[PDB]
């Protein structure tokens, strides 16, 4: 049908077809008058899964043969969601498969809504790992993601009665035909313990084994050939485990205390849970990593060209006792002098921070790594030991910042600060947006970066046009394929050549037609799933993000209010009609952002079924956020709602995807939201609020949120029809928690940029009343897009960090 | 090679190796370069599983269509072994395959050594149901194995100093070619709640739910490309089960309670453990079972027909909870009369009792049943209330008979019992030989004979001549061939027909040499495999079964010290060489099997290493005896063991396994051991000891072991030697506790026989010094074991129990 989707051969289309029956007869056991619609995606998905192995099969023999350096990313998330249709784009068969399917009385796309999301992350961290993935593929590096196979993921998000409830996501139920068991490379993972040191150094000791088996996961290239891989550890008991009837039956039984550190994802974003079970999880990752990682490269006695052929990537702190493990193979097993392991160690290692918030930080008790990893404490301690020594030599005398600085934090417990473990141990230290990685050099790591001024950088984070333009937005992928060519998927700043086509009127029309598409398919959707009736015709203002203070959905929540105040009290005049959509998940835990949600529902309670307002405003709550869900909710988006408090989101990547989809943005200068409004030029963004430096002024001052009450009547209706129960009749104090948050003890400073947000609001909707000169605006932002493909974040890596050349060349089919 | 084995043709063979190939790069993922061992493996097993496929949905669409009566066989224990060559005997695909392999550059019988066995089940009763699906697919009934997918088969036994070490069995680490998951068909189970009663009759309600997940195996018949099913049941945790962090991290980990249900096999045999794990293993593969049942007659209202259109056999009292919980089905939920619903579950359901031994019987605390399925419990006390309503009518005034009769058992603790519940609600109650079915009329059913003569049956045991002969002495069953034809495989009396052959010079060579070969390749394993060294001119004496006090492995024990007393009293004295060999399982609890694992190996550490014994007599303990090492071992044995105290052994399996490949008995008149005396003529068998009414008479005037001692000055001896300390110098009472047993509180009379045992040992002996002989009454052995084929059992299950037809007849390929 369209053309960025592929040829559609005769040759091709019979082979596929033939295929499908195949793997329907001899792989599922089933025929057409047995098979159900799941049976119909199985026998696509190994159909599609055949094209990929003789490409998987030939990469990994071009690797062995030209030997070159390799790159280890390390993460505790991978947030992948469907791979189907993914596959299909990066080898060139969407259209065939769907011609194929078509010729056998079958839906394609009825058929990819059957996939479960492989949902192994929380937001932006772990979608970060999978589009560097694609990038790392599409630019021919020799790249591994590494990380563990949780048998549960992200919860599935209920709601009931304006409540978020929580189910585990049982995504491997029907199997994964994606992944590839090696129980051929188990490796076994040691805990606990007790360190003996003899006259050959140190031992550890009266261990505890757990076995890492990997699953191999095949990650294609953009039409390249490549397909690099994805390994993930799932735990096992040996079989002597805890090894009477009693006695022998729950010793069997017990094997599941060992495999529970594979079982789930912890659920929170932007969080530290000191949790034991956590800290497990975290060292298994990298126990059976980094023995996967030596024995390769054994398999090409010298470590010294180590770090010319291995390249760890710690993304964020999560990994970080790679560095003490690595200390402890070199210097344990492989007798290697403490100077030269600690050389190899700072060579191979580079970390990334993802965020300043202080309740994300890892901060480890001692008292849990003495029990768990005895001699990785040792190790830090060394570490520490050495690293104040240097810190004493360059700043003689300064007592106290040896004490900012120390990786052990005194106190009522003793902790490990793992971001300075990471500083320390890694030649390299990035942040993941200009105005995120200079607040890192000024604020918390102040101290290390006047040590090891060279040592700090920063890598814009980037999303790929892949998933998050061809494959969600193909409508819009192809009229601009129209103007400019195919070459822009692998090259996403030759969008630029858009600007010579903001005066074209056919052009215009197109992007506007694309949208207006989108919307109409994204309304019907709403409608069929879940029984709500929405305008089309009005404005998609969406706010899509997990559930956090600092993201302020909240300060949304008053627009919404305010909205909904303004007509009711003029009720008969003109409004430009809104649709908002809020969407997120809230960490089980996290009270106040379950009631945040809450008082979503409550408000399009009110709203939603006031006659008065009709269908001018409508507020929904786009239930069970996630990859699959972005990918329908983001073309269909008009407004992009980006309005955390300035220097509090590291870079946002949600706003990346937006901007490449149609949408404008109504944003604070806080993270990438900075390059974005460089980018495209600030006449094009709505940008409203304080910078970071007006947060830092109120601060020293004292935020008084009274002060904002007591000047803002709007402000002050909405804060009382909250606390009298105009939200919730039946229980008139619910909201008590967040007016009380909000009057007293608001961190984020939701009133403070009240005002400035609802004006750039009403300049919004008046340019939306003008659909040309939108559009217009629009085109201007899609044009200057290009800058955050990860294809470019993980160019500047490979140069500048890991010291290795991105390729474009295709290997042989 | 050999003409059993089938035809190798060159489109087939071409076919094959393709096919081989498509597998090794689509399937595993890998190239002969980096290929191991177990990926050649897999590759043939998914070569040979296509050919069924075919078969397998073309035989369930039949069954569909023609709409016949469906047998279900309810079990526990399904003991599988290897599937992989079973697969190619029963589809002719042996020579081709390994003419395929061959020219690939690789030995198929090393390949065949990777597939683990399916280990789900103890001994004899898992054996005998694994048997029995093979003949009724061979036999073309619609007909389907129910079980449970245990996680954790039978252990793995390990022997360490001499004692057995247990460890886990993890059987699926690798995967399973050959199951096919069917999450389509799952399916909830109920446990614990409570009862309400309403207008509208009782309501369980409140209960804990459990899911359960089919998983189908594909049962092959010979030659005939019948493929029935046999479906495993695996336990699953609902979505919301159990659904804070704590909180909800905790609710995930625990729903490894809800699927510990199917985690592992209890490793008893012959024994009863009343634990509640055990219960709800038993309930749950009951009511899902039941649940697919009813589910498949409605998709043929009117439940008359029910019984016409399905039978449910109950292999022991371990599913009698399908007698209450069909009751509950009809009554609760189909709303149908008692009276009804209780003639359609009688006229459905068939009991065959297994055991007569008093600690195997299972008796259920009524407290148990009260808090897991209390609903049950309720309707079982009706049962027993009409039941006992009956008795008191045909015998009036009869109290006693009332209380031995009640399904209910008063006394410390009120306990259910279940071998009564199935007599009660069974049309049909079988033993599993002659004997025995006659012992449970006089004996312990007596009361229930009386009552329901009609009732009770015999159906003796059988094993399956494929795996049994053809698969495990393709050496044998070819010299066969070419005498009488291959038609015997599904016709084994035809092997009467080798009776005109017991005086042919050719074939008595021929026997004798196939047997020679045997044992001279499983001599060369035992080195392989486990570093020992024995003689193959010696006699194969082997006792292979689990430990047991009742199989009498110290009788056996007495013997073999007896002969290394006899050798070194007169050292330069003549005796025929013998291997003594024992092998088997001890139920990890069961104190006194441990002790007698322990007192063989002690036995053969002083015997093997003893210069002046030489190479005359050895005595080699089987590690981790299994069907694998039974399909090496049972061709190499000379002399069968089967001496189990008159009355005990209800059947014996073994035994018939043993007489098809060549070896000749000794044995007492127990079990199947009294139809194969009558069958090969007593003086073909080497028959000893007390029958059924000795025993009997023994008890009655009270068996005094010291007696035995007092009069046997041999046998004093022994006792001495176990007593002081001469098989334990180390540990002088190690053997105390077997002493103490064998002198004041032996159940199964082992000195009572020792003497008759001893004297027929010694014929024995004198026989295997005339080889001509020896193999003449070998043949005589053979050629009339025809009776004891699985064939034959089954074909008189389905005309005198199940109401249906077997059939030989071909459905086309
Ligand atoms: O984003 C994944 C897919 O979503 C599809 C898609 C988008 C929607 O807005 C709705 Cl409501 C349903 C749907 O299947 C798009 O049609 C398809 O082009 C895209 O590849
Ligand atoms: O019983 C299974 C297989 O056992 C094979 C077999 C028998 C043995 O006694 C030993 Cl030691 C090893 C072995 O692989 C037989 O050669 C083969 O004919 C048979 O099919
Ligand atoms: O780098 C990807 C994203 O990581 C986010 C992020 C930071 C963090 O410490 C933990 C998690 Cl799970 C996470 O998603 C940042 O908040 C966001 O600014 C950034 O865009
Ligand atoms: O019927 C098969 C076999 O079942 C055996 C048997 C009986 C029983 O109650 C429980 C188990 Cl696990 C078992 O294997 C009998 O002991 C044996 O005589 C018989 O040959």
């Amino acid at each position: 049908q369209i053309s960025v989707r592929g040829l559609a051969g005769v040759e091709n289309v019979t082979e596929l077809k033939k295929n499908f029956n195949r793997h329907l007869h001899f792989t599922l056991v089933k025929d057409r008058n047995v098979a159900t619609p799941r049976d119909y995606y199985f026998a696509l998905a190994h159909t599609v899964r055949d094209h990929l192995v003789g490409r998987w099969i030939r990469t990994q023999q071009h690797y062995y043969e030209k030997d070159p350096k390799r790159i280890y990313y390390l993460s505790l998330e991978f947030y992948m969601g469907r791979t189907l249709q993914n596959t299909m784009v990066n080898l060139a068969l969407e259209n065939a498969c769907d011609e194929a399917t078509y010729q056998l009385g079958l839906d394609m796309e009825e058929l990819e809504e059957i996939e479960e999301d492989a949902g192994l992350g929380n937001g932006g961290l772990g979608r970060l790992a999978a589009c560097f993935l694609d990038s790392m593929a599409t630019l021919g590096l020799a790249a591994y993601g590494y990380g563990i196979r949780y048998e549960f993921g992200i919860f599935n998000q209920k709601i009931c009665g304006g409540w978020q409830m929580e189910e585990a996501d049982d995504w491997l139920r029907y199997g994964n035909p994606w992944e590839k068991a090696r129980p051929e490379f188990t490796l076994p993972v040691h805990f606990y313990g007790r360190v003996e040191h003899t006259s050959q150094g140190a031992k550890w000791v009266d261990t505890q084994v757990v076995l890492a088996m990997p699953y191999d996961t095949p990650v294609p290239g953009y039409r390249n050939n490549v397909v690099n891989t994805m390994r993930l550890w799932s735990a096992k008991a040996p079989n002597d485990f805890n090894l009477n009837v009693g006695g022998y039956i729950q010793a069997v039984l017990d094997r599941n205390l060992a495999e529970n550190i594979s079982r789930v994802l912890y659920p929170n974003d932007n969080f530290f849970e000191g949790k034991e079970l956590r800290l497990k999880q975290e060292y298994f990752v990298v126990a059976a990593t980094l023995q996967d990682i030596i024995r390769r490269f054994k398999s090409s006695t010298n470590f010294d060209a180590f770090p010319d052929k291995v390249a760890i990537q710690l993304n964020d702190t999560h990994p970080s006792l790679a560095i003490p493990e690595l200390m402890r193979v070199l210097v344990d097993l492989e007798r290697l002098d403490w100077d030269k392991a600690w050389e190899v160690t700072v060579k191979t290692c580079a970390y990334t921070n993802h965020t300043v918030l202080p309740e994300a930080l890892e901060r480890w008790p001692v008292h849990l790594l003495e029990t768990l990893l005895p001699r990785h404490l040792q190790i830090i301690y060394e570490i520490n030991q050495r690293f104040l020594n240097r810190v004493a030599a360059a700043f003689p005398g300064d007592v106290d910042r040896l004490r900012r600085m120390s990786l052990v934090e005194e106190g009522a417990v003793k902790r490990i600060n793992m971001a300075h473990l990471c500083i320390a141990g890694s030649h390299a230290v990035n942040g993941v947006a200009r105005i995120h990685s200079e607040i890192l050099k000024k604020t918390i790591f102040k101290d290390f970066y006047e040590l090891e001024p060279h040592k700090f950088q920063n890598k814009t984070n980037g999303i790929t046009p892949r998933r998050w333009l061809v494959l969600c937005n193909p409508g819009l992928a192809e009229i601009i394929a129209e103007r400019i060519g195919e070459e822009y998927i692998s090259d996403l700043d030759q969008l630029r050549k858009l600007l010579s086509y903001v005066d074209d009127e056919a052009f215009i029309r197109d992007v506007a037609k694309v949208k207006q598409e989108n919307k109409l398919k994204f309304a019907a959707y709403l409608e069929r799933e879940y029984k709500v009736h929405i305008n089309p015709n009005s404005l998609f203002d969406v706010q899509v993000k997990r559930i956090h203070e600092y993201k302020r959905q909240l300060l949304n929540c008053l627009h919404v209010i305010t909205l909904y105040n303004r007509i009711k009290k003029e009720p008969n005049k003109f409004v430009v009609p809104r649709t908002v959509m809020i969407g997120g998940k809230a960490a089980p835990g996290y009270h106040m952002a379950k009631m945040i949600i809450k008082l979503i529902t409550a408000i399009g309670d009110v709203v939603n079924h006031d006659p008065v307002v009709g269908d001018r405003l409508r507020v929904i709550f786009l239930e069970n956020y996630r990859v699959s869900l972005a990918e329908k909710v983001i073309p269909a988006a008009d407004l992009s709602e980006q309005i955390s408090t300035a220097g509090t989101e590291a870079s946002g990547t949600g706003n990346m995807k937006f901007m490449l989809n149609g949408a404008l943005t109504i944003g604070t200068m806080d993270g990438a939201n900075v390059e974005m409004a460089e980018e495209a030029g600030e006449e094009n963004f709505f940008i409203f609020g304080m910078r970071v430096e007006d947060v830092d002024r109120l601060d020293q001052r004292g935020y008084n949120a009274q002060e904002y009450y007591d000047r803002i009547p709007e402000l002050r209706q909405i804060i009382e029809q909250l606390s009298s129960g105009f939200f919730s009749p039946k229980q008139p104090d619910l909201f008590k928690d967040i007016v009380n948050m909000l009057m007293h003890h608001d961190r984020f400073k939701v009133f403070a940029d009240y005002e400035e947000y609802v004006k750039c609001q009403e300049r919004v909707s008046a340019l939306y009343k003008n659909p040309r000169e939108w559009t217009r605006m629009v085109i201007r932002n899609i044009a200057t897009s290009g800058k955050f493909s990860s294809d470019r974040t993980i160019a500047q890596y490979a140069r500048e960090i890991w010291g290795v050349e991105p390729s474009r060349q295709r290997l042989p089919a």
